């Protein structure tokens, strides 16, 4: 049962993990256009503020929905665009320090993004449970795609948001591999949200990377209360703002129009790659949140 799951991280001296009731195991239906109450109490079935997202991408509403057990959220052409209409939902309740949030989820096997996040309200601070781009191969690109479908990104960002700057650790362990080909099968995929500046990360129930303090969390000080970017003076915040949980799929800038401008680092999905719905179909079997209390 996964409730009953043990939960890898420490709660900590004299501590237990409490289970959240805004956890989701996704065991109702909720058609893609009309979601119902069960899904609504919940969540809501678009991004937090009107942008349709980054890229090609376009979020939609009903290109999400609930089903045989799981969240699904698949991808289609935008008729007469080059846009790609995918799914996006958001939580009703915000989670915060100190808090463990879990997901079991399948990567498509697509060149789009499969993910599970993290965002506070103001859009500045952001952490990944999730980023994964499944595919074993691109048509876009003309090849073998493994050496995606074998990693996923876990991090965090800080920003500025006017002018934008964006901020993450992008030392190689934040690109986790073992072997696995992330889109063959259901993992478990956690963070330990701990305090503004120490995050573990959790595959399959073990712990596969810390990132802790003020040097990889802001080194740039975008946290700043005055003067976001000035490193001569420090009250960064670290990331301490409650943060709303995303679950969505992306077609990112980076993939579709690179900087080199090369049709061979190009990855997005091809027409002819999309008319495989399955492939292109993200699935998440459910979403567990648990804070720790004393016993
Ligand atoms: O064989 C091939 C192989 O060869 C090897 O040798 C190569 O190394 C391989 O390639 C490698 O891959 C990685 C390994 O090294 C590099 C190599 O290329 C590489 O590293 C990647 O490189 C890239 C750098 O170029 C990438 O950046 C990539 O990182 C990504 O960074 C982001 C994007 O996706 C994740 C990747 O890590 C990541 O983190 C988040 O992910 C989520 C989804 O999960 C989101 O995408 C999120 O984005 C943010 O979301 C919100 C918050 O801030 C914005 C941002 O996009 C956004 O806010 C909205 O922003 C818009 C404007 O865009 C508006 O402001 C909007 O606001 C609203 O606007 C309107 C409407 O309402 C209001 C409101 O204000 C307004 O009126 C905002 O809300 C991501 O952060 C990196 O790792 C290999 O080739
Ligand atoms: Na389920």
């Amino acid at each position: 049962d996964w409730k009953d799951i043990p939960v890898p991280a420490d709660a900590g001296p004299n501590m237990k993990w409490e289970f959240q009731e805004i956890s989701d195991n996704f065991e109702y239906e909720a058609p893609a256009d009309n979601k119902g109450s069960e899904f609504l109490e919940k969540w809501d079935d678009f991004y937090h503020n009107a942008w349709a997202g980054p890229g090609l991408t376009e979020w939609k509403r009903d290109r999400s929905y609930v089903a045989d057990g799981e969240l699904k959220m698949w991808a289609t052409r935008k008729p007469g665009s080059d846009k790609i209409n995918m799914g996006c939902i958001t939580s009703k309740t915000r989670v915060v320090y100190p808090v463990y949030i879990e997901a079991r989820a399948k990567v498509m096997n697509s060149t789009l993004a499969s993910d599970v996040w993290l965002l506070s309200a103001d859009d500045t601070q952001e952490i990944d449970i999730l980023d994964a781009y499944g595919a074993d191969y691109s048509e876009s690109a003309g090849k073998d795609h493994s050496y995606f479908s074998k990693k996923v990104h876990i991090s965090h960002h800080v920003f500025i948001r006017d002018p934008f700057q964006d901020y993450q650790p992008k030392d190689a362990g934040s690109w986790f591999e073992d072997g696995t080909v992330w889109n063959k099968e259901f993992h478990r995929f956690g963070v330990y949200w701990r305090d503004p500046w120490h995050l573990e990360y959790y595959i399959d129930g073990v712990l596969v990377r810390t990132v802790s303090g003020k040097d990889i969390i802001d080194p740039k000080h975008f946290t700043n209360t005055t003067d976001p970017g000035n490193t001569e003076i420090d009250t960064r915040t670290g990331l301490n703002k409650e943060m709303d949980i995303i679950i969505n799929t992306e077609d990112q800038t980076w993939r579709s129009s690179p900087a080199s401008g090369l049709q061979s680092n190009t990855y997005t999905p091809t027409d002819n790659e999309l008319s495989n719905i399955e492939n292109n179909t993200f699935g998440v079997d459910w979403i567990r949140i648990y804070k720790p209390v004393e016993k």
